[PDB]
DNA sequence: CCGACAACGCATCAGC
DNA sequence: GCTGATGCGA
DNA sequence: GTCGG
């Protein structure tokens, strides 16, 4: 349904969500509001009362009260207040910088550091990650059109194969589900030489080649199994350069790869269903493996998986294209 | 009433 | 120095 | 904040 339906309500709930997350440091309330916003965003009717909204899963007494006030006044007093609150709005704003969470934002604001300008003037008080987040503040809030993700995928697959043609790399996330745009790029990597019972350089070799051809421009974090960094598509001579993008690369054991590709492709809603169904058949499915559940509730050794389909068959389910995994 | 709401890799901190 | 906790991620 | 044992 068009945002026009209950957009006022959902915007309100999302704003409250952010304040709970960034200022109150109540991650669970953050998610409660977001869940409420999502369920309302899907409601194909213009809500007339809080009571109506409450019938939806995730909407309780408090949000129904808030909705009644918003419908009758066109606003929410508590929200109007926190908005004008210079400390709260500043803290909320700073967390938009990658690397700056609620704690760092609160500390910065406590010492007079409230704007990007203030951050820019206090480089010594920012860790490596935060400096990068500051440097690419604008770029990181820009979405990535599918066309660019394809070009990005082109480079990643080419270079990975160039390093070692036995590597297997899959770009997951909504992008794999066919989405029109993405917020970042998530690459899952594996190699036949690496298994749950297996070289501390498989990931490094890949990251290194990507840096060599200048695709990866910065590193936020990097260990033996996970890389989180920055990348940028090459620009055509005399053309506006593409913005820098966030990219994560995970190295996963071969025997857990597909369970990983399944999990990281989502959606989160679909994961919950497939897992809810997995239990019925008596199978435990996590991001790493799928195991059998004994009558006493004891999970046995992980089941061999060599494809995403194997998982579906284990729990008797027709393989559903990532494109149809909306839920 | 009152605990769960995911879990963990990495960077960095806090304590010894 | 080491080990465990915390912040962050999203 | 919401849900549910
Ligand atoms: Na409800
Ligand atoms: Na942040």
């Amino acid at each position: 349904p068009q945002e026009t339906l209950n957009g006022g309500i959902t915007d309100m709930l999302t704003e409250l969500a952010n304040f709970e997350k960034n200022v109150s440091q109540a991650i669970h309330k953050y998610n409660a509001y977001r869940k409420a916003a999502s369920v309302i965003a899907k409601y194909p009717h213009k809500i007339k009362s809080g009571a109506e909204a409450k019938k939806l899963p995730g909407v309780g007494t408090k949000i129904a009260e808030k909705i009644d006030e918003f419908l009758a006044t066109g606003k929410l007093r508590k929200l109007e207040k926190i908005r004008q609150d210079d400390t709260s709005s500043s803290i909320n704003f700073l967390t938009r910088v990658s690397g700056i969470g609620p704690s760092a934002a609160r500390k910065f604001v406590d010492e007079g550091i409230k704007t990007l300008e203030d951050l820019r003037k206090n480089e010594d008080k920012l860790n490596h990650h935060q400096r990068i987040g500051l440097k690419y503040f604008g770029d990181f809030e820009k979405r990535i059109p599918r066309e660019e993700m394809l070009q990005m995928q082109d480079i990643v697959l080419n270079e990975v194969k160039k390093v070692d043609s036995e590597y297997i790399a899959t770009v997951c996330g909504s992008f794999r589900r066919g989405a029109e745009s993405s917020g970042d790029m998530d690459v899952l990597l594996t190699h036949p030489s690496f298994t749950s019972e297996s070289q501390p350089k498989l990931l490094h070799q890949v990251v290194e080649q990507l840096q060599k051809v200048h695709f990866i421009t910065d590193t936020l974090s990097k260990g033996e199994t996970k890389f989180m960094g920055v990348c940028q598509l090459p620009s055509k001579n005399d053309e506006k350069e593409y913005p820098h993008r966030r990219i994560d690369i995970r190295l996963i054991p071969k025997d857990q790869y597909y369970c990983g590709v399944l999990y990281f492709t989502g959606s989160d809603i679909f994961n919950k269903n497939m897992r809810a169904h997995a239990l019925e058949k008596g199978f435990t499915i996590n991001e790493y493996t799928i195991r059998p559940l004994g009558v006493t509730g004891v999970a046995g050794e992980p089941l061999p998986v060599d494809s995403e389909k194997d998982i579906f068959d284990y729990i008797q389910w027709k393989y559903r294209e990532p494109k149809d995994r909306s839920e």
